[PDB]
């Protein structure tokens, strides 16, 4: 059946934005920010936020697709010297919102930041009509990330 | 050949299965002594979704089906520490062939106490986690903490 | 015919899942080549091929439009009173990515889960290149008794 068959290659054919900012410099402040309207204004080193970042209404979208979405940020940056207690934190909006923390403390040196996680998208569902607000914070001082990659694939 | 039936079993193995369980409004104790989650889970009504068919509430486990198929899990928390709480962390363990130990921790930098611990579980068929499931044990650490709305998904 | 078996090999998991059990193996607080270590260990159950490259100590990929998703269990110790302590991996790539896993005073388990995925690109940066892994115990060496380590795709 050629129409199943194809059926199936679109459900097995990734989609995704995977966009990466070489050599920015993007203050992520103590403040809750709305991390697309962040990375919007810049331009990227490769990739573009379309289609799964929405950069007129500031949210992570989604297909309206039985399919779950994969999530990740990577961030190389500084807190700045001396900084012991410190965190990056990344909220979405949904029907229950997710919050993301990546703490740390005295003990490590680095400031290198990796957040994943994934959304189980359900087919006209909260995601599928809303979209996600994201909201980025930087916990114990502001945050001068250098290169940021994020990804969302569905 | 066999082309009908490997179409429908295509169709099969590229359908997700689910349970996504909300519990909205609540006021749940974590507390600091090791819990079975899914015995805690259980006595509180879902808001939607249901336990079934990946949580198992005779036995208190987490179970998956026996098919070469990652399934992914996810727990989001919103809920908190009682003020002043410092250093704390939320922190849940998979029992299996090796144990598998997820830690949500923070400290005073960070004044948010919502949760969100996910990871995946590369189920193959005929091991450890088909036969036998998974107990989910969680604990809070610092202090106990007081859930008011949890999200639990596994799928596969 | 050719599609359906195309559509078999594209929904087939391709896996290394190796375990290390009843080990002392310490994890430095200087960065340590993650291959480099474990390949001096036997393991109790599975192999390092295909995903594991022990020639060149680095991660590999299939040369396919398909995500890679990576996980690492570590049953161990840090020394008896240690509070503030993390295990970090970075993996090699286009843009290099640090996982961590920090705790401190009041969390008693030592033992670490990290995962990820990687968006792999046939014919990008992980494809021709691999990446390599440096993993690195902060706040004083760890003890690792059993290691699980999961790459597939
Ligand atoms: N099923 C929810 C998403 C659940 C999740 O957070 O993964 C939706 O479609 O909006
Ligand atoms: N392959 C193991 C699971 C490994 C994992 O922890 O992801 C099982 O089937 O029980
Ligand atoms: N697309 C990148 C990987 C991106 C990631 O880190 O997930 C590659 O093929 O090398």
């Amino acid at each position: 059946g050629s129409s199943r068959i194809s059926a199936l290659e679109y459900a097995t054919t990734r989609k995704k934005s995977e966009v990466v900012y070489s050599g920015v410099s993007v203050t992520i402040p103590t403040a809750p920010t709305n991390l697309v309207s962040l990375l919007k204004t810049l331009t990227p080193s490769s990739g573009t936020l379309a289609p799964f970042f929405d950069t007129v209404n500031n949210k992570m979208v989604v297909f309206n697709e039985n399919k779950t979405l994969f999530f990740k940020l990577s961030i190389v940056g500084t807190w700045p010297s001396g900084t012991a207690n410190r965190s990056m934190q990344l909220t979405f909006s949904g029907s229950v919102p997710d919050t993301l923390v990546s703490s740390r403390n005295s003990a490590t040196t680095t400031d290198n930041i990796l957040l994943a996680t994934f959304f189980s998208v359900d087919k006209d569902g909260f995601l599928a009509t809303n979209g996600s607000t994201l909201t980025i914070q930087s916990n114990g001082a502001a945050f001068t990330a250098t290169t940021i990659k994020i990804i969302a694939e569905q």
